């Protein structure tokens, strides 16, 4: 019944702002080999648009210290152009998750300071 310490201080400290909620999900599958349960369309404070991920008892929002609400029906057609673009990533994710680790920078290094003795 936890979300892993370590990856949530690498979230909030040596990456600070640089990771997204599918970036969490993305992490969350090449590190623990553990996927969504579901996923939840969503908006953060300042209204951007965020697919966010579910597991047994978190959300990936919260290794960000995120505070999202549901979508509105009346949003998803403002957002519909985002929802594709993240729908799309999270396929490209599913489809290789090593690929999609080494392909991307940012998450090559996170997994990186993620394995230090």
């Amino acid at each position: 019944m936890e979300m892993d310490k370590r990856m949530k201080s690498l979230a909030m400290t040596a990456f600070f702002g640089e990771l997204s909620t599918l970036d969490i999900m993305a992490l969350i599958m090449s590190i623990f080999k553990r996927h969504p349960n579901n996923t939840i369309f969503s908006v953060d404070k300042d209204g951007q648009f965020m697919i966010d991920f579910e597991y047994d008892n978190y959300k990936a929002s919260q290794y960000l210290d995120l505070t999202l609400t549901p979508i509105s029906g009346d949003e998803c057609k403002t957002h519909a152009s985002s929802i594709a673009e993240q729908l799309a990533s999270v396929d490209i994710i599913k489809e290789d998750i090593s690929e999609y680790i080494k392909t991307t920078p940012r998450l090559k290094r996170f997994i990186k300071k993620y394995r230090n003795r």
